[PDB]
């Protein structure tokens, strides 16, 4: 009783988690464990927060599901100072995890691989 969108963004979804095994983006971050970022991110987001609407279908795209990824690279680029695991992991994921799910799309229109 799936969707085809729910099974493309699992899909994603799986390969972008790989690239943090230690899960820094698995659940949405607290001020506990860093002060403040409920009053300098207004609009925080997480690994587990877009599995949840995979599953709820509240993706209608893959456009959407990419500026969830973008807006949560983003928020730990914004929050965190560069010479942090948080700034570095997330800005080689956000580029690393758009080429990948680029490339991917960009072989079916390609007549060698299509
Ligand atoms: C690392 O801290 C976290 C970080 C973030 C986070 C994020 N982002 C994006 C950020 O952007 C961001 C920024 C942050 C920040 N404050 N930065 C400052 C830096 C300096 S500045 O830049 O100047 C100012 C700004 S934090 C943060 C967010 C959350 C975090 O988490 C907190 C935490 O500690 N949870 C506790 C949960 C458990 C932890 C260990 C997990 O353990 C488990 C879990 C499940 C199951 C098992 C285990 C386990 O061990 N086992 C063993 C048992 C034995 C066995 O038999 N087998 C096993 O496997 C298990 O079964």
């Amino acid at each position: 009783e799936s969707t085809p969108i729910q099974q493309l963004l699992e899909h994603f979804l799986r390969q972008l988690q790989r690239k943090d095994p230690h899960g820094f983006f698995a659940f949405p971050v607290t001020d506990a464990i860093a002060p403040g970022y409920s009053m300098i991110i207004k609009h925080p987001m997480d690994f587990g927060t877009m599995k949840d609407k995979i599953v709820a279908n509240e993706y209608k795209s893959v456009t959407e599901f990419k500026a969830d990824f973008k807006l949560m690279c983003d928020n730990a680029m914004t929050y965190n100072r560069p010479d942090t695991v948080y700034y570095k992991l997330a800005k080689k994921i956000l580029h690393a995890g758009f080429k990948m799910m680029s490339k991917q799309a960009a072989l079916l229109g390609n007549e060698d691989t299509a």
